[PDB]
């Protein structure tokens, strides 16, 4: 355990690692290992989405795409007004989780129906890729166009078969795939924070062995069922739980 | 399975290389399959050249994979180029190289050591994303060395075997083991069946 | 062993070659050095510790190789370093060298032209091999046990929510042991069962 | 609801610094909350 924490230690001071690694191979829980990663003075977007508006064979076409993995999400308007694009941003918070959007100095993009939604749906609007999705979006329309009557079935298949049928980059993946493992990861990150500060708002008074009197207050990092983890000293610990008191801290 | 290639290229126009894989068929009649329609790797390297601190860095990295290689040159001569891409050849087997349009790659020499080594020279977003991760663990590590050649190698080895990030859980060599030991798997039991 | 390598020099045209050799597949990396010092050497150490895992050293008692350059880079790449075939290879290493002389210019293009021509184009041994092939497949068939006996563990850290006959409330969260097609075997109480498809939910439950 | 309850003990501690317990049988409201009203004060240290 304590040998485990060493060796992390060192390894972290050597290579920097990061956490999860650690917690994989070291086999320490992933609040010390968070922890020791925090600490390190040389170690220290999965919610935004680009939109572009599109003109093909006389429709109005409108692509919001995720930038950190490739998502494409494309709708056809019946004009360019503010008001359709302001139901398309609504839609597309509606169903995906965003949080900062990024356009252009269009007009439309600049009403109080777009400026009334990013308020309501609380998202960070920025004025200025997606040429080459558009590139590669209007290649695949012009591909399989003879299979379609109309235009926009042509325009929801051409998006399915980007999003699920193309696949590229490193392991081989799709962009769905790649997507949902991303907002995944973001997630376990969100819930392992709110953890670390629930565990992180106690005190320890700690003892020493051959002596009977408290120590200064430790901060504790991992409570166990046998063994507790403190930080003292701009250093980490392990004491056993019958030479500790844990107390609640009011320290704000 | 065949059939199901067939309508599924009819259907959604895949390449050949996943109908291979997703439906168990040999390469030559996925190829056929791709070539037969009228509105339509393993072993790729890309390779690259940046500047830091006075210094010229060339880079070739392994695609399907992520892998690295990282040289620290004297010079942007064409026989450096040729000599290290002679060293490449001779530690893991290149069939495709890929490259920009510049000066160096294009040289005499260097097509001396394509023709050689029996590699398909071609010129036309992973390797920006590897060569700023590769500036970031350099810029990580500076302090623990002397010179740029170490902090080089030091950062080219954390970047090999001590980044087990992705989707997977792996890192860069074991995955390019694992890549060339099942393609030669399946290429031995293409030759014998 | 799958990960222990030795090392060997030898001179050439006046010059001084280094060769390093992983032994049990037969692998054969080499460089020319410009002169015989520790720096160089611990240098050419530590591209090989950067390209190949090197888990194990084994070197002669030379001027070069009791060097604190060599010491640094081996405590930072944590190499075991044991002091005591590549005899015999830097022998076949000199007969394909002077077999292709005359298309190479100076003596590096001869040097690693042999080395790619014992790398990849002498085929022998009993199955037919390469020696590229056969490093390739001593360490994945090694990376491939660890790996398993690691993912094992990794697969059995999951929570599965089932529904039993005739009762309308989730059960609790039993640990996952295989999920097949059509059935999922949990372990539920140190009791192991086996459930249908349609009434398990498998989350992985950060909380 | 006691909210206008936690606005009125953060205007009385800033003025006469009373402690947890007098404002929760005062102002109703629960401990936890009156607490860390009294927790957030520099001056204060809850006792
Ligand atoms: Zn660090
Ligand atoms: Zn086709
Ligand atoms: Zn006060």
């Amino acid at each position: 355990f304590l040998d485990g924490i060493e060796k992390a230690q060192e390894e972290h001071e050597k290579y920097h690692n990061n956490w999860r690694a650690m917690a994989e191979d070291f086999q320490i829980p992933q609040v010390v290992a968070k922890e020791i990663v925090a600490q390190c003075p040389k170690c220290q977007s999965p919610k935004t989405w680009q939109m572009d508006c599109t003109h093909l064979e006389g429709k109005v076409i409108i692509v919001a795409v995720h930038v950190a993995s490739g998502y494409i999400e494309a709708e056809v308007l019946p004009a360019e007004t503010g008001k359709e694009t302001a139901h398309f941003l609504l839609k597309l918070a509606a169903r995906w989780p965003v949080k900062h959007l990024h356009t252009d100095n269009g007009d439309n993009f600049t009403s109080s129906a777009v400026q009334a939604v990013c308020w309501w749906a609380q998202i960070e609007h920025t004025f200025g890729v997606v040429e080459s999705m558009n590139h590669q979006l209007k290649t695949i329309i012009t591909q399989i166009r003879d299979q379609a009557e109309k235009i926009e079935t042509a325009v929801q298949m051409a998006v399915l078969i980007h999003n699920f049928k193309r696949k590229g980059g490193i392991g081989g993946y799709s962009a769905g795939e790649r997507i949902i493992d991303i907002i995944a990861s973001d997630l376990q990150t969100t819930k392992l924070q709110n953890q670390i500060s629930k565990i992180q708002n106690f005190r320890v008074y700690f003892r020493e062995g051959r002596d009977q009197q408290w120590k200064g207050p430790a901060t504790l990092i991992w409570k166990g069922e046998g063994a507790v983890v403190i930080q003292d000293g701009q250093d980490l610990k392990v004491v056993p739980r019958r030479k500790c008191k844990i107390i609640k801290d009011y320290g704000r």
